[PDB]
């Protein structure tokens, strides 16, 4: 599950996976991984 | 060329583009394409 910061991190993670893998883009995107079911609360997009 | 607004989108964009085009890192990052050979001042990174 991928987890964001703001709208703005949510769209670039989207964007970016459209050729790219989970880990490099939540990195470019300042995103956080997570195998957990619901997101942390600073990052909830 | 890529002109991106700060170091972070610079960061952003250089991992997108390890698979992903110009135009959709671009997007992705919030940096600006230009054929010219400078930066606006604005899109200094
Ligand atoms: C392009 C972009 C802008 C801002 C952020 S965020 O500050 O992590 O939400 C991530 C990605
Ligand atoms: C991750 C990240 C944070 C912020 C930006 S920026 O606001 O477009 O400089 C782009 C990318």
């Amino acid at each position: 599950k991928s987890c964001c910061r703001s709208t703005l991190g949510r769209n670039c993670y989207n964007l970016c996976r459209v050729r790219g893998a989970q880990k490099l883009c939540a990195n470019a995107c300042r995103c956080k991984l997570t195998s957990g079911l619901k997101c942390p609360s600073s990052f909830p997009k």
